[PDB]
């Protein structure tokens, strides 16, 4: 398993429809990320792209079904 | 006679007022414009830094793709040092993640960001009166604090401000009022909050805490200073001369708990990093806990302990940010050596009182004289500015004591 | 199972991530299986290989020289294909454009560079309870059973014995101890030392680093040495640092300052090292992974300047297993 | 003989003799009605300059809307070098913030300045000997001391000379005998005092003594030079080859604590700037580097005007310099 | 694939490449913009050249040191300097600029002249790398073994008597036997230095103390010169003797070095040396500006700048320290030279398209035209990365390969 | 009493026609400066940002070369 830096609600993770994937600040400036489709299959880690730092996600299956109907709702 | 500014760490977006994007892990001077600027305060964002300079104008550089700085929302990065649009002279500065908050000398709360390209105003409600207006603010939460009260606003997922949940709260609200003592400062952390008196008690604490801190045994302690990273929180014990640090220290972030061979003149903390100022056999800087992008020295390996990244002839004013580290010489604030801060304290009697136009005078090391009006004394100003540099006075008297000048002037107070 | 992350040069896809792009930040790398445990990753120039608990072989990457498949037309084995053995695989190794399995029959087979088809390498061995080890790098390649060392490949630089000679098929003997039992032996580019299991240098050959005297360092007990390209590098567990010896022209060279963080595994690749510390501040006891040396292709992690000192590119909850390769780096946890 | 003597800094009133009123940040040649008269001393005042030669001449420059400089009222302001008219050769002199204090051939002690126009004598309880009458001055105090006795007068709202706190005192008072050793000097800043005799040891401090400065201790210490800016005590040990200062220091007025690989020659202060005198031994021809640090936006310190802490050179010279120290102001007087 | 360049001094016009224009005492990471060989520094601006041939400078330009533009009085920030072919090495006058092309021809812009105007100088067509080195204001021309030069003459530094400058280039002076290494130049004189470590000649204004006849006679030296002064560096006897009047500690500390010597090199007025320990770089002399370090009093002695885990290359200009690790050099640790020697019988040669190719850390290979060898080109390089190295043989090791492919040479 | 960094011939200084002043380059990157009519009177010139000092040699004379080139004096 991973060593997580903190553990975040799935509801303070910054949706982004665009391309379905989550966001949160990182204390490097950057930001951690995690796709949708890699939650549905049941990942929990987000990654920073910059860094070494890694979090949890804390989320259910009946969590997720608000944030793809959120993605096709969202406008092209 | 500026003010030597250092800076080093995470420069992602140039958020060091460097003009590069190279992360930096010794101290580099940052240098706001051409000759610099004296600077009061900084405060630090997720991508951006912000300037408050004596005379209360802003200067900022980093990221501006959320409106952090600039208004010009085609202005994506501001590249180099450059003066941030205020709508009035600027007493206090905070930051968030992507936001910036103000506080003008009207007494006036401006913020900035997130989305928003506009200093827009937030309608706190505030006395008008002697007692100063502070702002505290880190990620997704800000503070103002006025003397007793202390109103915030931000988001409220893990009851920071208020009872229940709420994403965000756009309108301030009541967090909290002592009702006694005036609030000293707030150390604000990632969705928790510390609130410190006067007296150095914790008074109130709110949000979710790091693990390990005991809020009830914690208030019954006093003359503690009380720093905050994202994750953690750091209390400063003067007396036994050590750091307390509470939560999860999966990056060095807890202070090491070995004895100190020198007594600690100041300490702060930065997102997920500390800045400790000690004495000398003059004045060292260590830096602990996370810092893999230069920000705790040239070791960005995050390993325990304390990396010297500076020594100074006078007492530095440290400030921490986002994997960012802020040294700052000659601040013109405090009172000790190469603070380039107030001459000397004198005492009503020994100033030379002039009747013709109702001012008092007292000779400078230049050949001039501190001057200082009567009516501006009556307000409460006891400060003496002399007419060609820098240097100033603290004029010692109370209100009664100008009643006698104003006889002799022949003035009705 | 076990879990296999990489980054590095991927140009040819050794990484197994299907894709071409070099990367800077461990990736999840899945092979068909995963479900199984892995015991051993090799690399060469521009190939990879997974030696599993089941005795099955798994590979990708460049094929050109027949490192992987017996194919001839293809050039590049795309994702994580079976690699055809004739019997389950105990030991592998990798050279530049080689590979190298010893089976449970004790058999020591050897494809690649040029060979399409797995030519069987007669070493002269035992009969019996000792184990069968397979060490390689560059262009040659080593067995080692109990006390005996051999070894074939090139000897440009007199790495397997006098003088000089352009290469050899047949393998000759390289050193016996005759005592202690050879624990490893760790292999450069023209170069090689054997350790035992007293974590004792019994012999050196080839071309050694400058900085490197051999008979100073044979003097020395409890030392793990591990090899890149053009250094060697001693792991001291008492004094927990890692000596090193080299022209370290792109950070090669550990800092020779005392690590805080226990040692508890170092790995190295062609010309970058892999540490691997104990993190135990906090209520969690975890693990941190470091890099150092030349990683401008991100093998180092984000940071692709090759300066000197350790990079942070990983904390775990267990302690996994690293492994190097040309630029690339691996890290394998359960 | 001829001494040379260079002048920067504060330039207010036109207290460098060079003519105009520009702050200089590097040294600049002032030039007297006698510049081939060797000079003895300089004493400087707020805004006016003084400059004593060994043919007990005194010639002037700066403001005189106080009555530093002439009897003329309404000589607001002396232009260039003027002759300073006194009733005798003057031997030493010193110079308060706006007062010009004298010491005659014939003993005497006089005062012009502070809304005086006309020089008074300054009546010192003095004896009948050889002794040196020497007189020293800063701020709103004046010292004259003679063999073991030290007399002063002015101020006197910190008990700087005697208790308790008065706003003045008019007329000069004993303020110390020791009465044995006897003293050296006076070393005088804004509003206190310490004084020093030719052991090298303090003998007694008065007034609002800067912080940090405990007297006790430093009475136990022989072999000590001491100098004083208005606010910090500096102590020249050149045991150590160093400068021990004691202050608030918020503009680098604290000496360098590090090491010294120049001896040190010579040690002057201003009003918030010191002037170190330094033996550049370096190669076959042995010169004279010249110091100074503390406050210097005025360019008082050299052209570096930021008050950044450390010395900063600002010149170099073949003979051994003569130092001196006024409100931002430098002074450097060489021989030729 | 980055070298790190620090810098600290004189920043009056900008030259540190900072932005701002502040006299910095401590080094400070100069950024080009968003692999450097060489350092070059004028009075007031500053030249960089990378290892791809081009040239990046910033400072001042009302003399047209830098950029062509008459309007532009200086420059802010790290700006490319335009070259009509890609350089192989730079110098530095007052108000100038000199370079050599790869075409083999030498070019001036600066000291009045906006424009690079070439400087003819009658020099061969082979092998024979031609190198130029320049001080104050004079410049000179070294293509091996032959020494030219132009500029001043004001204390005969080029030839015998006089006058102010010469426009066109002269014969300074020739061997001629023994190739000529380096030329170290002061303010108005001109120190010549061959291979085997011997001055050879030296013409202008020599300092005091310095006789020429006694020095000649001695061998294995490095010469450095400042603008007053020369210093010879010992490395037999770990230290260096100067030569000069050393107002400003200028004379290097004769007092007995703890660690060996690994570098020493020289500004206008003060001198940065560099010893072992990992790395240690010292500063002495005359340093008002910061650039000897915190300590700007010019006191005699060595100032730690800065320790360093590789061995750093160092260069000096008028009141500038330069620093840069992982430069475009050769040998030391952490420098980034050349990755491994390797002679040619362990190479891979391809008849198809006569190329020689050796394995390279990345996964890819090192690869050399058998045509850019038989005209004196020893260095393979890896298509993806920083990588190089040098390939050993001789000009009749290529006759088999030759046959091999079946061309003539 | 000067101790000078260099001694410079008059002929090797650069003159600025208009201020009556000449110039010579400076180790810190500035240029040491010295008036005409100081020399009619002086042999040292100031560097405006940095300590040094350098003399300018010459005689009581030659200085009527740059003296007519000015345009006025003595
Ligand atoms: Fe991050
Ligand atoms: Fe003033
Ligand atoms: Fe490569
Ligand atoms: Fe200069």
């Amino acid at each position: 398993s991973m060593s997580t830096y903190d553990e975040i609600e799935i509801e303070d993770m910054t949706f982004e429809p665009e391309n379905q994937m989550f966001t949160y600040p990182c204390p490097c400036g950057d930001r951690f990320q995690i796709y949708l489709d890699d939650m549905f299959e049941g990942e929990k880690v987000a990654v920073c792209p910059s860094c070494s730092l890694m979090i949890d996600v804390v989320f259910d299956k009946e969590d997720l079904a608000e944030y793809y109907e959120e993605a096709g709702i969202h406008p092209p």
